[PDB]
């Protein structure tokens, strides 16, 4: 069975004085509160098949301390190597606690993972995200009261924070920045934010051979860290080098591999994916979803991503549909998402300047889009992780000089070359609107924001389940 994180998300609170609803599907467990209202209270959302235990750690080092962690840590061996004594932590929450005892908040500068965590030590509260904030974390801060959650909707049902961004569509709710740690004084309700990672701005030079081998090694490691020892993972397969590169690495680390490809009545990438399916001999499945059913995902996409950006929602529609269409038990899924950002995959010309311009811009503006949120798949009970945005892989891909990304007249060159000896030639060299038409059949060409914002106000700001939101009637009201 596919091992899943000890927890997918949570709603926590720290107070001195005085019904959690999540988009994430799964069980709920409230942790114990030893010292009453002085303890960190919290409700964890997790898979019915996992015990929440590993997601919660307690200690008395420094003062009464409690840590709750959603997600997982990948560079575990590295982290264990810098700790004293011998008895290793039982889970990632305890590992964080051990690191905090040694480096304090600087512990987070060392972590390569996919997590969100809240820690209470005495009357001090720490809120931390992974380097890319791949697991969203939100908070409400006021003198003597701190509430944190992996879903803004859990805080909407209920003092402006500097350095943090206000959740669009909501009031009083802030999103913790990616790659950061907020150090909050419970008493005064004052917070200080420290960034624990930032995109590299310099570029590195390497001969083709070394560069290709470095990318291959990095991807293999990030994928291996993401696959359970003896369990077969599921990879969302597309017709590009992105997902195919991940599949080759997962198949090697696991020995076997399950794959799935989604298509619509408008298009699909089944033929391209089949080449990889047969080359690696994986257990493949094809899912085709009508355009109509695809647009019916609108309410769920905004509900799960908690985004009001139409472009983001439009991109996530096919993904949310696929995850919900998956049949069988809960699964650990790896995807080829985000490879285009650091590699400038959307760059078409051979002139390198524009490639770096767009790359630098993308890397300084990814935070807040929530494109990699686990909720996109956990709403259906599935756990997703993305190798290309692994901290080590990401740093390496970003650092490479543009000539290694656009070389020999091919995009994402270093990646293609890195997987050449593990995939068919066609897959390696293979190069690379309903929603707009829906409204096109109602209003002037001239917009969608109001449509998405409406859904957001109903599902995120309000409190209505997507199944209770008529996607048609919403667009109806948005006529003129």
């Amino acid at each position: 069975a596919p091992v899943l994180p000890a927890a997918f998300g949570f709603l926590a609170s720290a107070r001195t004085g005085g019904g959690p609803v999540f988009a994430t599907r799964g069980s709920h467990t409230d942790i114990d509160t030893p010292q009453g209202e002085r303890s960190l209270a919290a409700t964890l959302v997790h898979a019915p098949s996992v015990a929440p235990d590993r997601a919660v750690a307690r200690s008395l080092t420094g003062a009464p301390t409690t840590a709750v962690l959603a997600g997982e840590i990948y560079n575990r061996d590295e982290l264990l190597s810098v700790l004293p004594a011998g008895p290793a932590p039982e889970g990632d929450a305890e590992l964080v606690l051990r690191l905090l005892e040694r480096y304090d908040l600087h512990a987070f500068r060392l972590v390569n993972g996919r997590f969100a965590t809240v820690v209470r030590t005495g009357d001090r509260v720490l809120l931390a995200t992974d380097h890319a904030g791949s697991v969203p974390l939100y908070t409400c801060v006021a003198p003597g009261e701190v509430r944190a959650s992996t879903e803004a909707k859990a805080l909407a049902a209920h003092f402006p924070l500097a350095d943090a961004r206000r959740v669009a569509g909501l009031t009083g709710v802030y999103q913790v920045p990616a790659g950061a740690v907020m150090d909050i004084d419970l008493g005064s309700g004052t917070a200080v934010t420290h960034r624990t990672w930032t995109p590299g701005l310099s570029r590195r030079i390497l001969p083709e051979g070394e560069a290709v081998a470095a990318v291959r090694a990095a991807l293999e490691k990030a994928v291996a860290q993401r696959v359970t020892p003896g369990d077969t993972p599921l990879v969302v397969l597309s017709g590009g080098i992105d997902s195919s590169g991940v599949a080759a690495c997962a198949h090697r680390a696991a020995g076997e591999l399950d794959t799935v490809s989604m298509g619509t009545d408008t298009s699909n990438e089944f033929r391209e994916a089949r080449a990889v399916v047969d080359h690696l001999r994986t257990r493949h499945r094809e899912i085709t979803i009508p355009t109509t059913e695809l647009l019916a995902q609108l309410p769920y996409a905004v509900w799960a991503s908690e985004s009001v950006d139409p472009d983001i929602i439009e991109y996530l529609l096919p993904l949310t549909a696929l995850y919900r269409a998956l049949d069988g038990p809960e699964r650990r899924i790896l995807t080829g998402y985000g490879a285009d950002i650091p590699l400038g995959g959307m760059h078409r010309e051979d002139r390198l300047p524009a490639l770096d311009t767009v790359l630098a811009h993308d890397m300084a503006t990814f935070d807040g889009l929530n494109e990699m949120s686990p909720v996109l798949s956990t709403l259906a009970g599935h756990w997703t992780t993305h190798p290309y945005w692994d901290r080590e892989v990401l740093d390496l891909l970003v650092s490479l000089e543009a000539g290694l990304k656009r070389r020999h007249g091919r995009d994402k060159w270093v990646l293609r070359a890195a997987m050449a000896d593990a995939l068919p030639a066609e897959t390696v060299n293979r190069p690379k609107s309903s929603f707009s038409r829906l409204l096109l059949d109602h209003g002037v060409a001239e917009a969608k924001r109001q449509v998405v914002r409406e859904l957001f106000d109903l599902t995120v700001g309000g409190g209505r389940h997507p199944s209770e939101v008529d996607t048609d009637d919403v667009v109806r009201s948005v006529a003129d």
